[PDB]
């Protein structure tokens, strides 16, 4: 039913809408941005660049569901950071697992990465329990990592490995 | 009402409106400390500094999407954690009591998101109602700048007023 | 007269400028670079969009008819002085618009731009123009001998000036 | 089968190429530079428009339906050899079009381009494909051990070849 | 009635048509050209450049009448070469004098040049007699100057001076 | 008739037609000694060498404006006053007897306008009718180039044939 | 003091600039861009050779010892103002030079540049400097609160200013 | 021992940095971009000379001998954080400089650059070093599993941090 | 005095120009762009090397000591005029070189460059130079009020002029 | 023999590479671009300095005489393989250095670079080297027919390979 | 006297060319572009190094003394024409080199460059020189009236030419 | 002759190239662009360092005397052909070198380049050269009429050629 498509220029206005509400400073290849035109200029500059890969998610009706990002990709350590944003009008439909699995399948089969980690705000038990459900395990509890909404907040770092993902059924 | 108003990062399309605002005023207008007068100069300036992060600007519109004004932070220093705030309300929305709501919104962004230590601003000595307004919002005078700006025919004095992050967050 | 407004010049106004510089019988310049054709002028316009040495303002009226041009050149921010010229369209010349125009320019050059002296050149063989600028408050400071080749003959211009303090008081 | 034609690839064909490289489950390249998105591919396409290292040909039929792609890469003008691959659209696979396609490529690579050897890789775990290329006249020359990571598992490809003299005689 | 307008990009297709029939190799700032696109590229390159000035001629109906060119303009010697091309559908209407006079008036008043010369093919008595009519005088008969239509052809060089043009009535 | 045909310097718009011609042929096609296959390659080549004068090309159309063929001079040397001529007629106009008219037109341009001394051309040994054609137009063999060009599967011989300016003008 | 002279800064002078901006421990800036290494600075110098927002002058004595630096930054020719500052090389402080320099800076700014107003900032924790500029005609227009993070804490600084007519016409 | 000093890196220091990143048997990075040869580094140094995400100091002594390098990387001026690394030359290890240098980098980070958190990475397989950092005020916040491929295999590293509020209210 | 030469300026001479413009006590420009440092002036020199608006000539004796600068600016090739300025080294004033200098400049502008008018500004409050120029055939044509800010007060310059024919019919 | 070092290549070393590729008797490339002259190779060197496809290591003894070249090409970071080649100077062959060399390369590619497969071509008609590589753990996986034109005839190369685990479980 | 030789101009020859264009009291041109200072010329030389409309040879002797310059300009490869100029250094005038040099430039023009017409300009006010050229084969084709502004006034020049057909069938 | 070696041309070598293209009095060319001055050539060299349409080799002897030049131009890898020519420095002609060089050029072209056909032009007014190339396996395929303007008149030249299988397999 659900599909993942590599991101392209048409998709930017959708990206841009996503990067509002949850109200961090957003980034594109580590360069920060607030406005469409800013983003568009960043998009055009880093079109060649492989440190980050993005995939829009649409359904069988082409409703734009959410975004799967991979950043900080390193091909020596063979690792990457993953995050995911679902559009508010599509949360609570059970989609997030399917997507995480598709991110992991891509990273661990096509990109051939060794390790995917991610970050979840400690003041968000639900997500933690979700990534836990999907294979992730805590490797860190990072104290005062980010200033969000008025204060420095803690976040869990969580990770999964390739042989685990691919071979844990054998 | 005033929850009804919303901030929104500026966009190429917003330049006409900016230009209209900076006309009424009869000072020179700067964009990243660089002067301009015509829309073309501005568009050329906008594009040059589209990536620069010493200034950030928000368009203020309402629920019916009318264009209300501009919230502007310039001179952002990310070592000393400071910036200068300016606000501009369109003529036909002056005197409807939005200022204090917009001031509060800008303070919010500067302190809860951008994580700055100090916002300061300039007001004309010759406009005490505006000075008594900011004071009411928590601003305090730190300077009377003598003959600082050449405005509409002569040099004018301005109050430099500030507010610190610790005082806002604890309001 | 009160209807007249001033507006920073923009790209769209280049047609109007070009039509105005048609009859002059002299080589019109742009940031001291000569030009005949729109295309020449446009390319120039893009090149000097940020050059502060010159500043231009279009005059339009009630229902936005293009009346004329106000122009400052050789602007110098050390000595605080500019040369000034003004052109009104043929189809609006002789209505009483010149004065108002002159004024609005001075107002700009003295209340906004913070200049000390404004000078201009008028053809000697233009009697009434010289008397006009006198009425607005200019004074001859030079009678410039054989300064400009015009209609196939070197001619005399007067150079005329007015000061910030004399406008404002 | 006789209806099928070959056509140098052009910009307009980039959509067709992109759709074809969707399912592959591997990272498609362009002049050895990887790409996922149309926009990525387009920018690449502009960059290597004159690079001779690779050459591409779109297959279309009677009423210009896009059938598939023929592709030569690592073309070497000293040793006179290219690697070769072919992709047919899902909605035209299994019609008897492969053979014809293979041939037309060889014809090109040997009658026009003046190459000596054509090689290609087929997944070992693809029995019938290997038998196919044998029928057109390819011979294994290598069984390449754990060459490509595919579906999360390093896999074996056979490398298969055919020569100019063997096509032409 | 007749008017001269500085040349611009819209006018190129008209230029291009003119530079066919009379069948020399045509030039733009001394660079040669045969095709529209060639010309257009030359036009865009030498838009700044002042060695040459061109003026389309239109009537009170905006019919494109002909072209007045000035080339080899030198502001030390204060001289230029002039030529003129009328479109075949507008020859024999007595226009050529009016135009030559307008070229001379421009060159000698606005540009303030000292001397305008030109070339006419010796095997064209009519034009010679025309320029003669307009003030020009022969300063040279240049032997085998140009290869035209199969052979090297002679041309008269003819000139007029500024004080002559402007003051010969006083 | 054949006065009815006209030459015309090539233009960006003519590239589609050129591309269509150079398909039939199953040689590689060059544009300023640089190979191409797809329309995009050609457009990119065209624009690069739009100013180069080592080659000149004319489109041949008729009175009803149908596209007839291409007259092409390459390798123009302006010291030795020489060039190579090639001609290409669209399929559906081959065998209507235009060639000799077009050949004569190209010779005309080369010799009465471009002022060249020698036009030479290549013809396939394996096509004697074409060879007996050029001879009839005044061309003469100066060489049998052994295995010169790789064409449609093997190396072929070609006649190099020429004609000089003095012989044309005195025809 | 009779000996002292000013010279517009040039490339040779960069090593000296750099030696000055070390053991004072603000972050330093060229045209509002930060820098710590020589190379960093050099790159910035070249990038900003045209730029008229800031003018710098080296001070040398009659023996051509490099005495100190006079900077003007934030120069605006609409408001006709600028911000001044001065740095003397540690091995030359307490030799009475500072006043003479300040007069020269005010003289250039107000004659040759034809500026209207010159301001500067003094750390509040420097009473002696405050007094100095105060002697030279400068007056307090601001006590800027927690303006700068210097040495592990935020610090107050005085803004001080002098006007052109004051400077030129005070004795008239 | 106080004789030790820190000096903003200069092009001329690159050889020394290269000599340092020989031993390591990791891949070396300059601004998140990998290098091996001095020529790669020098070309990287020039590209990134203005970039502010990283900061490097060469440590020398009274006798101007080259002791070591102090790096800050991944500097973020919103979240006010940065990763720190130190390298001592082989022949200067075990002479008691590390704590002093650790303490100098902490000083710069918190007194001049006005950061809030400094963190670093240390091999799980080097408890000596983990206990060293702990004694200097660092606390463990993570056990990164198989984070870095280093000399033959994937290794775990402790991530340790320390906060500005704590370095300043220090013993 | 008869030995004084004039030589086109070049890069080598910049040090000299720089030293000369040192204590001018008003800002020096170069093609209307202001400068203070040698480095600034050098960049400027390279930028305007083919710019014709201005032309500069170094003066040397038969021993090749650097005597002065002759400088024409605001050169207009339509109206054939220029502004002229001259600077003599502090170590060569009061030797009666000026008029020879003034002359050689006139000579070049009127016999080589084909200009019609030369004009120049002289501080009103420097009456000696005023009379000097009068003595060479310059004549007041303007008393320019408050033209230049100099030494903290706007001052008056005379503008003074001579024609090509008055130079040559003498 | 234990003293042999390996050092990343740099500009200084190009002379050596150039000399080594001299009488190869087939064309030498650089990032897949062919070259003959030092000057050509230098330009090439600057063009691909940050290109990761290929990596090169110079071999020296404890006395720093230039011993050989170790070279990895066609490096793919997804599939984790490279082609390997090695050249020893004519004046250092027949000293038993190859295997030490071969090893150090393997060592780098498998323990630093994180690669999974190394492969290499050896002329069939050079059976000694064939067995040499066999002796270090390489194994035929292809007999490539008429791959390369060498000395006026297309010749056969074996392609031979080893894995990361067979190197390390030894 | 045959000892004299001609040598395609080199950057290093520029000083000498500059020394030559001092005396002249005309404005000097390099590729139809005027110059005065050596710095203008050197910058012009580099711009036009590939341009083929002009050609220059330095004349030296057996003892490698610099004698003179031979220039061909306005070269047209369709009409096969060019203007020629010569300059002899002051201290080498009236020693009988001119005719030899005239004859060497004629030789190059017609035997190597394959031109058809060489013309030149000479002052009407220098009959000595007009008679010199006439003796070398040149014939008058024009009396250009007030053509060049030279040292104070406008001057007439003879335009003289000579054809290739005539230099080759020469005595 | 046993001593002779070939080396791909580099920048140092340009002076030598230039000295060669003087007193032979064709117009000379680099990548089909004309040139007379050293500087001209140098500029062309740099412009065409990538270009593979032409390859040049310097000949040196065991003492490193610069003996001559071997050029290949018009190289095409579809038709696999190229045009060869050779120039020996006047002070080295009649030393028997020419053949050995021609073999080396044919060897590079037909082994390392894997070309199919090598042609050259000889002026018809040079019987001796014709004979030489003829000895080396070249055969006439054209008598190109008035091909080149050389020395004040248009001149005939022979086109000659040899094929790869000939070169390699003739003794087989």
């Amino acid at each position: 039913q659900l599909t993942l498509r590599a991101l392209e220029r048409g998709d930017l206005r959708f990206i841009h809408n996503l990067n509002n509400n949850r109200n961090i400073m957003s980034y594109w290849f580590e360069e920060p941005y607030e406005s469409f035109d800013e983003l568009e200029e960043l998009y055009n500059k880093h079109i060649h660049d492989n440190a980050e890969r993005r995939f829009v998610v649409e359904d069988a009706q082409k409703n734009l569901i959410g975004l799967v990002e991979l950043i900080e990709i390193n091909y020596i350590h063979r690792s990457a950071e993953f995050q995911i944003i679902i559009a508010p009008e599509h949360q609570g439909k059970g989609f997030a697992r399917t997507l995480i699995n598709r991110a992991l399948d891509y990273s661990f089969t096509i990109l051939n990465l060794h390790k995917i980690y991610l970050h979840v705000a400690v003041e968000n038990p639900k997500a933690v329990h979700l990534y836990e459900e999907c294979g992730f395990v805590e490797e860190g509890h990072l104290v005062e990592e980010f200033f969000i909404n008025g204060r420095y907040q803690d976040v869990k770092r969580m990770y999964i490995l390739q042989s685990k993902y691919l071979n844990r059924s054998e």
